[PDB]
């Protein structure tokens, strides 16, 4: 049940495959494909080397056989990204967007909470 992820710039990732929709709202990996060039800059900048996987786990999140939820951040990762790119964002006028809000993921990978605490 899970799909190969055909976003050329997820893909040196730990994981191979997904399932749509993804933490973000889009049902087609194309959707998330365009909204995420957005951030390619930001990505080239290098504000923080986790931001590409930061990225692909919203936007392409992992898909198991065994999980029927899509595994996405967990918080810590989110803020450790968002504490050094947002500053950048700022400087040009842009926001840390409500779509990528640390609080909307589990705080650290439990029991309770399935979530990739990045590389
Ligand atoms: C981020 O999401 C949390 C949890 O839903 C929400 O309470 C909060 O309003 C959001 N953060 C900010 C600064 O508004
Ligand atoms: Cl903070």
């Amino acid at each position: 049940r899970c799909d190969p992820i055909r976003i050329s710039m997820c893909q040196n990732l730990g994981y191979n495959v997904t399932k749509m929709p993804n933490l973000v709202g889009h049902e087609l990996q194309t959707d998330a494909e365009l909204q995420l060039t957005t951030f390619t800059p930001l990505i080239q900048y290098g504000c923080s080397s986790q931001l590409q996987f930061f990225l692909c786990s919203v936007y392409v999140p992992m898909c198991t056989e065994k999980i029927n939820i899509p595994i996405g951040p967990c918080g810590g990762m989110c803020l450790s990204v968002k504490r050094r790119c947002e500053p950048v964002l700022k400087e040009f006028g842009f926001a840390w967007p409500e779509s990528l809000n640390c609080s909307k993921f589990p705080p650290q990978n439990d029991h309770n909470h399935m979530c990739m605490e990045g590389p």
